[PDB]
């Protein structure tokens, strides 16, 4: 019935009080362990607390990383408590995600309207460029990761399970990212790849909300490779090195339907590149022009209520280009 609880803030010092939750439910089973959904008796408000077993050998990095958090498109840390022994993360409850949305479309055999394909993508890169701000790689950037408030369109990036940061020179493992949305410099054991993983990642969820369905499918890193290859073109010497059958490049035009806005597409061209460098950052993305309409001072969701928080940008997050600001928060903001 109830459970008390004495927790952490997940903010602010570590000073932590009794918590009462009700009313649980299981939500998802992974790898990690379990996520539950409760309700808070004293707000009614809905939590997701992730239940994960403790290294005790060490600190959570996942916890490590989401106390320092604080981002309108990042879920939110409320609470952390212990329970062999687990550590409870209590986050903030969103009711859906990119990935169950664009399962709705898909089995309708509709595509998600292109406002939202705007709304969802600008707030992935305004996460990405926060987080990528503090050297911070989130590492498992995927549909399901990405949650969603239909009624208010936000959208918040989840699960830090795998997020780290990368140090220039540091190896990292490259067995990370889920299958779909690897890098392909991931595919071919790259230790010494950098945050663009992340803008890979976000590059193959846009194609997919286009496509209705995923750009570089496969169950094996070579058939991925054969699919990343058939829209790209065989990679070069020199692209190789930065990260075969030889295929001439398919016109990314003829890679999605008729009616996609060339913007979509020329955005896409520009995430989704063999050389991790040449990428678009997270930053440069939010500002590409795919976007101008949502910086539209007459722009409205098709549920007539207005967009959600889309420029308050920060310091911190301007900080890798701070003259992108003058794209980013228009004259009416
Ligand atoms: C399912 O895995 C996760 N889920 C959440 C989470 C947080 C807040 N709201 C939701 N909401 C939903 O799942 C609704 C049902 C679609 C999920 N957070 C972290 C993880 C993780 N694995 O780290």
């Amino acid at each position: 019935k109830v459970t008390t609880v004495v927790a952490t803030p997940g903010q602010g010092p570590d000073r932590p009080q009794e918590v009462s939750y009700t009313d649980t439910k299981v939500i998802g089973n992974g790898s990690f362990g379990v996520v539950y959904q409760a309700k808070l008796c004293d707000s009614g408000e809905l939590v997701a607390i992730k239940k994960v077993l403790q290294d005790k050998r060490f600190k959570n990095r996942e916890l490590q990383i989401m106390r320092k958090l604080d981002h309108c498109n990042i879920v939110r840390l409320r609470y952390f408590f212990y329970s062999e022994v687990y550590l409870n993360l209590v986050l903030d409850y969103v009711p859906e995600t990119v990935y169950r949305v664009a399962r709705h479309y898909s089995r309708a055999k509709q595509t998600l309207p292109v406002i939202y394909v705007k709304l969802y993508m600008y707030q992935l890169f305004r996460s990405l460029a926060y987080i990528h701000s503090f050297g911070i790689c989130h590492r498992d950037i995927k549909p399901q990761n990405l949650l969603l408030d239909p009624d208010t369109a936000v959208l918040k990036l989840c699960d830090f399970g795998s997020a780290k940061q990368l140090v220039r020179g540091e190896p990292n493992v490259s067995y990370i990212c889920s299958r779909y949305y690897r890098a392909p410099e991931l595919i071919f054991g790259a230790t010494d790849y950098t945050s663009s993983i992340d803008v890979w990642s976000a590059g193959c969820v846009l194609a997919e909300l286009l496509l209705g369905q995923p750009i570089f499918p496969g169950d094996s890193g070579v058939d991925q490779l054969v699919e990343i290859i058939k829209v790209l073109g065989t990679p070069t010497r020199e692209q190789i090195r930065e990260m075969f059958p030889q295929i001439k490049a398919h016109p990314w035009t003829k890679v999605f339907r008729p009616r996609t806005p060339p913007e979509a597409i020329a955005l896409c061209s520009r995430l989704l590149e063999y050389t991790p460098t040449a990428r678009l950052t997270p930053l440069e993305a939010c500002a590409h022009s795919f976007f101008d309409e949502l910086r539209d001072p007459n722009v409205k969701l098709p549920n007539g209520r207005d967009t959600p928080a889309l420029f308050n940008f920060t310091t911190q997050e301007l900080s890798s280009n701070p003259p992108l600001a003058t794209i980013l928060i228009p004259p009416h903001a």
